[PDB]
């Protein structure tokens, strides 16, 4: 159903935002070496 | 080369955030259907 | 700590590939509509 | 339209696959330092 698809995209969005945060954190750690 | 890897991660971050924004837009359009 | 950053990037890669797979699945479901 | 959405997801998929390739490449470069 379309609602299942919309929820999955929201779940994907939450995780992608977490991934961005983690990549930004890794970028910061590399810069403080 | 570490500063270059840092720049590449920033370019990836940039594109990932744009992708989040496009997926958010898709999620929104689907909701209007 | 570099080996740990490498492990984290692998964990991110893992999740990003899973996300690609879920988005591919969504693309497919939308096509069947 | 749904076709516009499906095309955009395909375009997003192509880019995400490129991002995965680039993150894997960065992981490899860090491991050869």
């Amino acid at each position: 159903r379309m609602r299942q698809i919309e929820d999955r995209l929201e779940e994907i969005l939450s995780k992608l935002h977490h991934i961005c945060n983690e990549l930004a954190r890794i970028r910061r750690l590399l810069g403080e070496r």
